[PDB]
Order: structure tokens, then C-alpha cells, then sequence
């Protein structure tokens, strides 16, 4: 709540009781996650005017005055986003100093390093996409401000290039920037709402249990490339079998590598029906061995999950949580013991 | 479940269950934080196609939170991601995080597996039931009641 405050009482006054306690490792990892809180809070925020849906038909354009485009108030930054924006900035500040003062080589070794980069760049990568559409809104906007003057935008045939800004969501181009910033911005919210893990460790009751999710997942990646193998198996045999009955099925299953490698995926947690097997025509042979290699698949689906399942069971039955939970908050604490990081981001760029 | 612990055949079991209820709270919270993680991430990628779903999950909060929760017994429909606009970046997107959604249901899940098990394959059980039973008894045994 008052980390303005405290950043600007650290300016004004480094070297004080405030000074004092903003150097203390504890306090600057207090600092940094309630900054990150304030993040999640803005992102949140930011998505709060949507939070009952919204309000208006995405088919319907809705403006402020006649002469505006819809475009110009769909993709115009709100102060919240350039709150986010400005966070965002700091975050990569702070990578690039490590990277530039740790090595390249080594900062790729560490799993949060890459992860936090990689979530960043999708921010800045939606952000980008969202000015080239603002700009390209504004550059309509301009367009109209200047060669229209009817003080309505409903019965003048504006050219192309400028007409296209005044449709609605459903008209968009697939490649609409955006749209590519929308969901980009989704996936990385979705990374975001991750960097809780920075700060688990560091709880008595929590940390065991991130330390222990982390060897989880290390030892599930080694089952999930098994598991890949014959996945592809049966989506290239089944996808070869009905590749020939794309207008002859009940549904699209297995009628290109897409839906195949869909229908497959969404078997192993049972959200794919069994009619995708099922042809239009008497061609009970193709419908027969599609139901055999189906239910093969889902057999060894769970045969493979049962082995992954066995082999976790026995790889920990084998003190030892409690030395992995410790030796990760040491690193966490070690990684604030150094001078700097006084002020957590974005109050650092300054 | 007042009763149950006087009972020498599903006292035990009393107690086993609440000691799991325990251990679980703790994964609750660990599955609480991912999960509205891809709560807000989905809900806001599906906040601007309300009316152009083939049905209204995350189209709002609470339209997220049901789908999400739905999804951990399988009973959220994968048409959930499936949009009637020819936006497949959204459609694809929603569909990539969906799966890693549900992928890391799995992961939680077997994570949280593994840790029941190994934490009671380390007498303990009769003990407790015994223990629990005599605070059962003795809460009878004053005047009173
Ligand atoms: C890692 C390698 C794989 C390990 C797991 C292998 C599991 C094998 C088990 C298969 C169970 C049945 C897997 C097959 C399940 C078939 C389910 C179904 O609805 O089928 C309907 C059709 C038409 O009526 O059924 C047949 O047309 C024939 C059935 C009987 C097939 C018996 C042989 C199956 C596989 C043989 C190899
Ligand atoms: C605790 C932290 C998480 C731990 C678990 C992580 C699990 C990651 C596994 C993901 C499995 C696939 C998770 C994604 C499953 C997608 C299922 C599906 O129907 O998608 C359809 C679309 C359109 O055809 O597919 C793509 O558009 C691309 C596919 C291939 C995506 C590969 C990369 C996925 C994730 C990368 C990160």
C-alpha cells in the first residue's frame, strides 16, 4: 500500500531509520513480492471493467462521438495499462542488468531467469502488436479528422484502408494486431499469475511444497516424451486412417494432424467422445479398426500414466524434503544479500 | 463423525481422513494460486466474444471460475474454448491453455499423490485413533451431560 512512499522516503533520505530497514534483505524481498502483488493487482484491474462481461454485442460498434473510430477506443492505452507497461519496462530492466552482468551463458541455466524473460517479452511482444493497432487507428482518426467533415460516421463511404478501423470485432482480420496482442497478453497474465513460485519458497509451510512440485514436474518430463512417442503414434496411424472421410464422419476427428492431434489430447482426460470414430458410410472395416486403435490408445494412455504413477511412487519412498526446501530459500535469501535491490521494480530505472 | 471415533472398526478411519483433509488443505492452496492463474488469463482472452461462443465460459469471472473448476472432474465441455468468430490466434490460444490447464491439473494432482503416500509410509494409526477415543471418552466423563 505505501511502496510509493517508502521509495520516495528512500530517495530523499538513503542513509536513515527508513534507509536502514529498506537494506535489509528481509525488506527487500518484501518489497520486490508486494511489488509483483501490485502487478497482479493492475493486471486484474486492468480486465475489472469486464469482470460481469461486457455490456455491448461484439458485432455493435459503440463510440463516444460521431467522428470517432471504433478503432481508436478499442485500442487506446488505458492508465492502467501504462501502469502495466511501465512495470513490464522495470522487470526487463532488472533481467537485462543480470544478463548483462552475470553472463548470457549462465542466466539461461536458471529456470526463473528464462521463464521471467520469456514472460516479458510476451508483454512487450502484446504491447507492441497493441501501438502498431493504435497507430494504425490514429493514422484512420487522422484521416477522418482531416478529409471527412459530415459530423457523422454512418452515411459517408469512407475508402477501405479507413473503413475497415469502423468495424466491429467480428469483422477483424484473423491477423488483426489486435487480436495477436489480445492473446498474447493473455498468455502472458496467465505467466504472470506464476512468479507466486519466487516467493514460496521463502514460507515454512509453502516452500517444501514448491521443492516438491519442482522435482515433480522434472521427473514428469521424462514421461511426457514417452508418452509423446507413441501419442504421435496414434495420431499419424489414426489421422492416415481417416484422412480419406473428412466429409464422410460425424464429427472432424482424425480428418487432419490438427483434429487428430486434438481428439487424441483431449482423450487423456476423457473430453473427447467416442462417435469420433464413426463413419457415415458402411465401411465397418475403417469404423472397426479406428474403434480398436482408439480404445488401444486410451488403454495405453492409462498403462503409461499407471508406469509414470509407479515409478514417482517409488523414486521418493527411497530429512531430505527439508534440506531441498532449505537449500532453495537459501538461494532466495543469498539472492538479497547482496548491495542493490534496495528498490524493487519498476522503482529502480531511475 | 462425532460418533465415528468410539467405533474400534472406522475410528481409524476417522482419524486417517482427517489427517488427509490436513495434508490437503495445503495442495488446496498450491491449486488455488494456478488456478486462478488460468482463471484471469482465459477469462480475459474471452472477455470481448460474450455473444460470439458457442457457450459463455470465460466470458466472465464467474463463467471461468465454473468452467475451471468443472474441468478438474471432466465435466467442462472442450467447446468451451471454441469461438464462432474466424479468430483462430484466440481460438488456438484458448485451446493451448486449456490443455496446459488441464495438464497441470494432472501435474498437481500426482504431485499431491506422491506426497500422501510418502508421508504415512514413515502403531501410529491405532495411537491416534486411541488418543482421539479418549478425548471422545473423557469429554463424557465430568458431571454433567
Ligand atoms: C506401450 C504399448 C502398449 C501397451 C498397452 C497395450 C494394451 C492392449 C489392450 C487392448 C484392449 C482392447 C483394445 C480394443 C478395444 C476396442 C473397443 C471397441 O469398442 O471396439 C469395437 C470393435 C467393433 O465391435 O471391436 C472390434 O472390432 C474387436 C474387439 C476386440 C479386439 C481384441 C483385440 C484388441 C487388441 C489387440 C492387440
Ligand atoms: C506447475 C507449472 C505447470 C506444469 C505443467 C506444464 C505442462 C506443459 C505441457 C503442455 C502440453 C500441451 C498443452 C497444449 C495442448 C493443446 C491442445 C489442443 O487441442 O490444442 C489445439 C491447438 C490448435 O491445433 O494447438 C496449438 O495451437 C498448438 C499445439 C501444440 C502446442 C505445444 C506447446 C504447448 C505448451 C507449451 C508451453
Amino acid at each position: 500500500l505505501g511502496l510509493p512512499f517508502l521509495a520516495i522516503g528512500y530517495w530523499i533520505a538513503p542513509c536513515s531509520r527508513l534507509g536502514k530497514i529498506l537494506r535489509s534483505p528481509f525488506m527487500k524481498f518484501v518489497a520486490h513480492a508486494a511489488s509483483f502483488i501490485i502487478f497482479l493487482g493492475l493486471l486484474v484491474f486492468n480486465a475489472s471493467d469486464r469482470f460481469e462481461g461486457i455490456t455491448t454485442l461484439p458485432n455493435i460498434t459503440v463510440t463516444d462521438y460521431p467522428k470517432q473510430i471504433f478503432r481508436v477506443k478499442t485500442t487506446q492505452f488505458t492508465w492502467t495499462e501504462m501502469l502495466i507497461m511501465v512495470w513490464v519496462l522495470g522487470m526487463m530492466w532488472s533481467e537485462c542488468k543480470e544478463l548483462w552482468l552475470e553472463g548470457p551463458r549462465e542466466y539461461i541455466l536458471q529456470l526463473w531467469n528464462v521463464l521471467d524473460f520469456g514472460m516479458l517479452s510476451i508483454f512487450i511482444a502484446a504491447f507492441t502488436a497493441r501501438f502498431l493497432a493504435f497507430l494504425q487507428a490514429t493514422k484512420a482518426q487522422q484521416y477522418v479528422d482531416s478529409y471527412v467533415q459530415e459530423s457523422d460516421l454512418s452515411e459517408v463511404t469512407l475508402p477501405p484502408e479507413i473503413q475497415y478501423f469502423t468495424y466491429a470485432r467480428d469483422k477483424w482480420l484473423p491477423s488483426d494486431p489486435q487480436i495477436i496482442s489480445e492473446g498474447l497478453y493473455a498468455i502472458a497474465v496467465v505467466l504472470s499469475f506464476s512468479r507466486i513460485a519466487y516467493i514460496l519458497p521463502a514460507n515454512e509451510s509453502f516452500g517444501p511444497l514448491q521443492i516438491s512440485l519442482g522435482r515433480t514436474v522434472k521427473d514428469i518430463f521424462k514421461f511426457m516424451v514417452l508418452f509423446i512417442m507413441v501419442f504421435f503414434a496414434f495420431m499419424i496411424g489414426m489421422f492416415i486412417l481417416y484422412s480419406y472421410y473428412l466429409g464422410a464422419k460425424v464429427n472432424a476427428a482424425f480428418t487432419t494432424v490438427e483434429e487428430s492431434f486434438k481428439t487424441l489430447f483431449w482423450s487423456i482426460f476423457g473430453l473427447s467422445e467416442v462417435t469420433s470414430v464413426v463413419l457415415k458410410y458402411d465401411h465397418k472395416f475403417i469404423e472397426n479398426i479406428g474403434y480398436v486403435l482408439y480404445g488401444i490408445y486410451n488403454v495405453t494412455m492409462v498403462v503409461v500414466l499407471l508406469n509414470m504413477l509407479i515409478a514417482m511412487i517409488n523414486s521418493s519412498y527411497q530429512d531430505d524434503s527439508d534440506v531441498e526446501w532449505k537449500f532453495a530459500r537459501s538461494k532466495l535469501w543469498l539472492s538479497y544479500f547482496d548491495d542493490g535491490k534496495t528498490l524493487p521494480p519498476p522503482f529502480s530505472l531511475v
